[PDB]
């Protein structure tokens, strides 16, 4: 199945690039970097976890923004290749106010703004930190949505070359890719 997008009507007239660049800035950078990793402050969590799951979720330390990565995901911690997120990335949900977790029937967003599903990304452990799944998610953690933008652009172009991250959500809805949700 092709990429499927869900968007709050708030973003009807925004391009996908407009939304993602502004979201990266609103979420900011959690500084999950050497000498700055703080368990429970800038690490996020897996469901079921601790280092594997169908979801990885992280709250901003700048705002109430949060994201949920969905698929079949694995983090290597100190194991070779160290600090690699790999596996299948099927979806990215962006918005505000993370709720739930493993004990609560899964992570959710109280204010889901935009979701991208059927991403079809599959990065093997052998690629380590060079894998697309790692670059997409570590980008979101660190205030840089360029890797996600590039993958969405390629998926949209493959549906029809008139579609791109410079398409508005309303243009993608007219093309049958995207679906409006309430504001």
């Amino acid at each position: 199945m092709s990429i499927s997008i869900s968007y709050s009507t708030t973003y009807s007239g925004w391009t996908v690039a407009d939304y993602l660049a502004d979201w990266s800035a609103y979420f900011g950078d959690v500084n999950h970097r050497p000498g700055q990793v703080v368990d429970g402050s800038n690490t996020g969590g897996f469901n079921p976890g601790p280092f594997d799951g169908s979801q990885y979720a992280l709250k901003s330390t700048a705002s109430d923004a949060a994201f949920i990565a969905g698929g079949d995901l694995h983090y290597t911690l100190f194991s070779n290749p160290s600090h690699t997120l790999w596996g299948k990335l099927d979806s990215i949900a962006l918005g505000d106010t993370l709720t739930g977790g493993a004990s609560s029937g899964g992570y959710a967003l109280d204010s889901q703004e935009v979701s991208f599903s059927n991403l079809g990304l599959d990065s093997p452990i052998a690629q380590g930190r060079d894998g697309t799944v790692h670059k997409v998610v570590y980008g979101l953690m660190s205030g840089d949505s360029s890797a996600l933008q590039g993958q969405i652009d390629a998926l949209l172009k493959a549906v029809d070359p008139s579609l791109s991250i410079n398409s508005t959500f309303d243009q993608l809805a007219a093309a049958g890719v995207a679906h409006a949700t309430p504001a």
